């Protein structure tokens, strides 16, 4: 008995961090995402402007001759 | 008495299983992380040069517009 | 010139594969750095987590104190 | 042949100007990132002395009884 008793408390905690730990992840997972997800948005914005300046440059060498 | 270690006995194992499958996901859940924080710093340097090719092409506006 | 061109490019594609094995390096170097602060962040976590479960039973000892004054 | 070594010639020479722009701006971000990585040791060693105190509280508090 000693001995089973002695683990079943002994891995009863451990999985009590683990799930902690879990949940404790899926925050720092969901935050990562939306970090990533601001990231991408950032670049496509700058990509439009990237295609828009060409553009721009593109018709006032035009416009200029 | 033996029903209560037959019990024991029984949910050791299944928490044996839970502890291993936990430390699978533990280095699965590294793995991603490492790899996320890469893309990341991917993004981040297309934004550097991004914001680059911007600050470039709008000089050459105002270098044109400034010289006609 | 030719020869000279010959030369230098033979040299240059050596510089740019040193240069390329730089990057990965870099790259190893970096992906290290960012874990390490990933495991500091979550030490962060659990050392706050202790705070906290000492702070409280400090506050539970105080009040059941409190009771018995 | 001396067509297309000078043209292979201009291309290596860029190749190497943009590692060596991308070595020196991975300087910077590696310092940022290493003096990130301080502050978040400066909060580890913050909070570790936090849970000093508590536990010394705690201990001398149950002494007062």
């Amino acid at each position: 008995k000693q001995e089973l008793v002695t683990q079943n408390e002994l891995l009863k905690q451990q999985v009590k961090i683990f799930e902690e730990d879990f949940q404790r992840e899926r925050s720092d997972r969901e935050r990562m995402n939306e970090e990533k997800e601001e990231l991408k948005k950032q670049v496509e914005k700058l990509q439009a402007q990237v295609t828009l300046t060409n553009a721009q440059l593109k018709t006032l060498k035009e416009e200029e001759k």
